[PDB]
């Protein structure tokens, strides 16, 4: 089955934009209007024909597909990383499981659950300029829902 890609930006439910913070990390903060160009453009890839399903596996690439968001164990704990890939072979028709998230649309917002680590989600802190991380709790102070804005 063929793969479809969309370019987009992500904002958490409290309107914090996502930006790079060096080569290995994303941070979330409320950006000023003139700094809006700092927000990361993602290439969200998924399999064509699943638009009506409740859970849609997605891969999130960035840097013109040079990096992908990846879920790996670090110190025996699910961790979000930015993994380097050869952009020529991406996105794959069969993406490696560590790059896959179930995109679930709840109350008009988006939630990204790790396919490799169930009940672990892409998360942000309430505080400004803190790293984007994989979190195991929902409903607490950590934010697990986002809105998406299409670039192309
Ligand atoms: C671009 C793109 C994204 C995502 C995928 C592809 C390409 N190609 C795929 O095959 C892909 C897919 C299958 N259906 N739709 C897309 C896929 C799905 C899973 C997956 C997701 C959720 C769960 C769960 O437990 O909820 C289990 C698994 C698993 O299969 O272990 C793992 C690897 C994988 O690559």
């Amino acid at each position: 089955a063929p793969v479809r890609s969309l370019n987009c930006t992500l904002r958490d439910s409290q309107q914090k934009s996502l930006v790079m913070s060096g080569p290995y990390e994303l941070k979330a903060l409320h950006l000023q209007g003139q700094d809006m160009e700092q927000q990361v453009v993602f290439s969200m890839s998924f399999v064509q024909g699943e638009e009506s399903n409740d859970k849609i596996p997605v891969a999130l690439g960035l840097k013109e597909k040079n990096l992908y968001l990846s879920c790996v164990l670090k110190d025996d704990k699910p961790t979000l990383q930015l993994e380097s890939v050869d952009p020529k072979n991406y996105p794959k028709k069969k993406m490696e499981k560590r790059f896959v998230f179930n995109k679930i649309e709840i109350n008009n917002k988006l939630e990204f659950e790790s396919a490799q680590f169930p009940n672990w989600y892409i998360s942000t802190s309430q505080a400004e300029n803190m790293p984007v991380f994989l979190g195991g709790t929902k409903g607490g102070q950590d934010i697990t829902d986002f809105t998406m804005q299409f670039v192309s």
